[PDB]
């Protein structure tokens, strides 16, 4: 229960290289509902219909804007200067701390968005916490499977990352400093960790999902890059400058790191396989025992294949 | 099945800063057991009693020294120049590449040791993997399962034993890391775990890229469940992080009695000490040169938002 201001006021809100302006009216309480006391003014709404007259949902900051088809229902909270405009949907125990929800975005259950941006039609609904300069942007998605709308929905944690097209985030996944885009998926106790020097690139259809850890290195451009159908699958550990290509899966208690590493065609690392240095594994190779393949430094090992590496195979030089 | 070289020789061997030397005789095959062809010279032993005449165990490098009371048995395999001396034990599927077991070390089962060292009496026995410049130095010390030590130094009585993954860290005292624990140091900053701490859930203590950004665990302190500590973090006394919390920022010091437990988000140069529990959707961020301080007792749970030192209660008045 609140009332709309008597007089409007223009407001500006950034978009794509423009300075749009909208006539909003200030929201003002009337009775005490939750933690808002009767008489205190909150945010400025486009036209009562956005801020449901029911529930506890409320816009606290006197700068916050909600003006397109946006509808804030339930007990959702809007704490600081935010801007949700365009059939935006928020309405449960959702909490927006200082972000911007733009186009057809639906935030639900107990999700949390803080100082981040959610743009188009996507759905964030678990207990997902999207925060710290993150940028969610579900825009394209040509010819594949029907509007597989971009989803983040369980206990997924996105920190300073830019999730794009139709990506899915959902286990107890932890994503930090990375770029996930097309239809990639990360979703169990998966771990994505970039840093101030290198991000993490999960691209096409790739997926990360065991207790898998895809961490970035500190060397220049040490950017773990998952490119196609690839996937890190169990207790696997990928670190540093690596790029897993087409039909590639790393999954066991495998560990990959060090110099320029590339995996292509049909490759599998799955035992206690240890791979370090600049290695170029490319064809139908399998590495999965207690085997180790280590390229010292100015060296470079190149495993073409088909071939198997599983016993205490100690490779430290390219086959010939 | 093998004989001993005829004329002994002298092989020196590094120790605590000395150039000691022992008289040995080369082990030579007299048959075929695994992948050793008859009439091949392996490494050097002190007196047959070290390498077993049974099983498949064999010393493959003509430099490998095994000499005091080192008893190698079963199918043990020792591949590169190795130095096993004192009261060593090696007798199962174990594999030793280019390492040096030094004193009363006991390596069993499938364990692997590569490019590393093991000192005083300890026990390495699951399918544990110790590799790439690691340094085991017990002063009992146990690494036992699918553990993974990478270029790290484990001392005293530390236990490593689940599917735990250790890389570039220093774990000292009676410390323990043992489940799906991830310890990730790096070329600029190690990860230090000392006293009686424990990292044991899906917990993750990563290191920072900034200078001295070293995650340190120093007492009965412990990172548990689905936690994540990163950068310059130091956990003093009775601290218990765990759950879906997340600690990662500038100079962070957790003291007295602290509990980070929900979807906790602590970032920046934060100080939390007396009796505090930060366990809800709670966000505790300090932008930059900024520094937030949370004394305690105080419960920080609900959708609470903290970006400035709380100028009330336990902050402006102790006792
Ligand atoms: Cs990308
Ligand atoms: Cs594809
Ligand atoms: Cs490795
Ligand atoms: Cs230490
Ligand atoms: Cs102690
Ligand atoms: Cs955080």
């Amino acid at each position: 229960k609140y009332r709309l201001s008597e007089g409007p006021r223009a407001f500006t809100y950034q978009v794509d290289g423009e300075k749009k302006s909208v006539l909003l009216r200030q929201v003002i309480a009337v009775t005490d509902f939750n933690d808002v006391k009767a008489g205190t003014s909150g945010g400025w709404v486009d036209a009562d219909n956005v801020l449901s007259q029911q529930g506890d949902c409320w816009i606290y900051d006197e700068n916050a804007m909600a003006f397109a088809g946006t509808e804030i229902t339930g007990n959702a909270r809007i704490t600081q200067p935010c801007t949700l405009y365009n059939n935006v949907r928020i309405g449960d125990n959702v909490w927006i701390d200082r972000a911007d929800i733009s186009d057809g975005a639906r935030i639900s259950d107990n999700v949390t968005i803080q100082s981040s941006s959610v743009r188009e039609e996507c759905a964030i609904y678990g207990d997902a916490r999207v925060l710290n300069q993150s940028e969610i942007l579900a825009i394209q998605g040509l010819t594949h499977e029907h509007a597989q709308i971009l989803q983040i929905y369980d206990r997924a944690t996105v920190n300073h990352s830019r999730i794009v097209h139709q990506v899915q985030l959902y286990g107890n996944a932890t994503i930090t400093h990375a770029f996930i885009e097309h239809r990639a998926e990360v979703f169990d106790f998966a771990l994505i960790e970039g840093d101030k020097d290198n991000n993490v690139w999960i691209c096409d259809c790739a997926k990360v999902y065991g207790h898998a850890r895809v961490i970035a290195g500190t060397e220049e451009d040490a950017i773990p890059t998952l490119r196609y159908s690839s996937q890190v699958a169990e207790h696997a550990l990928i670190e540093g400058n690596c790029v897993l290509k087409h039909h590639v899966l790393v999954g066991g208690h495998a560990e990959v790191r060090g110099g320029p590493i590339l995996l292509d065609d049909r490759v599998l690392i799955e035992g206690h396989a240890c791979i370090q240095g600049e290695i170029l594994i490319e064809r139908q190779v399998e590495i999965s025992g207690r085997a180790a393949v280590i390229a010292f430094d100015d060296n470079t090992i190149h495993l073409r294949g088909p071939k198997v590496i599983n016993g205490e195979d100690r490779i430290t030089r390219t086959p010939l």
